[PDB]
């Protein structure tokens, strides 16, 4: 509904400590049909998925990361923090027909890939116009995965736009973007496209593609993000 996902604002740790990050729902409970993912953001908006399906560690994620649902919440535990774990951690919950991200937890640590999703670094467009963003997937079987699209605006949060299944052609849009975005794919070139229409400068943001599928670790791999600038 009007679902809001809330996380710790900040946490401070040091090497060898155990970190507990939590993720709670405004409905009053996180449940297994929320299909929780945990993702990690490092500087230059560099996103890495860690946990998906509430409790499954993504391949190539270090063993010190674990996730599960405990009590009324989703929990990410780092058992033995490392300095490279300094980052922003977001949880993402499925609510009936869209994904909702938490506000992110900033983790400070004292003591300071075959799969590629290829996006242009930047695009420029004028207000009132439309722009086409592209994301080329390589190192995996493109038609066997959904492509999610997500946006992050300056200093603010993550918002899910939609996803497309290349095999069935099924598209699910977030209500928030259903007039703004149009998703397509070209299977032979292994490329997913997003058209953004009726551009204003509030559309100036970073736009990411990320992988998913039915029963997979959603948002396990991410493009670098295209920085879109809308200016005259």
């Amino acid at each position: 509904a009007q679902a809001v996902v809330t996380q710790e604002s900040a946490l401070t740790t040091s090497p060898g400590e155990t970190v507990t990050l939590t993720c709670r729902s405004s409905t009053g409970a996180v449940i297994s049909s929320n299909f929780v993912s945990w993702v990690q953001e490092k500087p230059d908006h560099l996103f890495t998925g860690l946990i998906g399906g509430n409790k499954n560690r993504a391949p190539g994620v270090p063993a010190r990361f674990s996730g599960s649902l405990i009590g009324d919440k989703a929990v990410l535990t780092i058992t033995g923090a490392q300095t490279e774990d300094e980052a922003i951690y977001f949880c993402a919950l499925w609510y009936s027909n869209h994904w909702v991200f938490g506000g992110g937890t900033k983790l400070t640590v004292l003591g300071q890939s075959q799969v590629q999703l290829q996006q242009p670094g930047a695009e420029l467009a004028k207000p009132g116009a439309s722009v086409q963003l592209s994301c080329k997937g390589s190192g995996y079987t493109f038609p066997n995965y959904w492509m999610h699209w997500v946006t992050q605006r300056p200093g603010r949060g993550l918002e899910w736009i939609g996803r497309i299944d290349p095999n069935s052609g099924f598209i699910r849009y977030d209500e928030r973007f259903k007039t703004k975005a149009t998703l397509t794919v070209d299977k032979p070139s292994s490329t997913a496209y997003m058209q953004l229409s009726s551009l204003t400068s509030d559309d100036s943001a970073v736009y990411f593609c990320a992988r998913g599928c039915y029963g997979c670790i959603h948002f396990d791999y991410w493009g670098q993000g295209t920085t879109l600038t809308v200016s005259s």
